[PDB]
DNA sequence: TGCTTCCCGCGAATAACG
DNA sequence: CGTTATTCGCGGGAAGCA
């Protein structure tokens, strides 16, 4: 196979055969296991780099386009990702975006073609 | 030690299937 | 096209880096 299961207290866990990492969702183990197999490739469409997860490539490509999707709603500054946005708000505004903040806006991705969540443009 | 990347549960978007 | 199976964007913590 590619995993085995483990059950404690009815809780079902899926364990990677290779590194023994534990997953609550089989789809997550599948997502993860590509790291070992490289069955699927995700090549950057701007340079040579290849990635083993779709999202690693996506985040990498955002760096190529320089799009800044995360905007601080307190002062208007924009950031390329959640982490810089959160870092900013905690440091400059002494507030936490965690949970439902209403402190930042995530703009739709426009600088390349990725699946669009409807909630991002209402 | 302040960035930077890596990770995984969750659930919306969509591809596969019949 | 209707169901379901699959993909992968998202949050936000953890791990890595130099
Ligand atoms: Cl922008
Ligand atoms: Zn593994
Ligand atoms: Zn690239
Ligand atoms: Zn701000």
């Amino acid at each position: 196979d590619d995993h085995y299961e483990l059950i404690v207290d009815g809780r079902v866990y899926y364990i990677c055969i290779v590194c023994k990492r534990s997953y609550v969702c089989l789809t997550s183990l599948r997502r993860h296991f590509n790291i070992h197999s490289w069955e699927k490739k995700y090549p950057c469409r701007y340079c040579e780099k290849v990635f083993p997860l779709a999202q690693y490539r996506t985040k990498h490509e955002i760096h190529h386009t320089g799009e800044r999707r995360y905007q601080c709603l307190a002062c208007g500054k924009s950031f390329i990702n959640y982490q810089f946005m959160s870092s900013h708000i905690k440091s400059v505004h002494s507030q936490d975006p965690s949970g439902d903040s209403k402190l930042y806006r995530l703009h739709p991705c426009r600088s390349l073609q990725i699946r669009q969540y409807a909630y991002l443009s209402d």
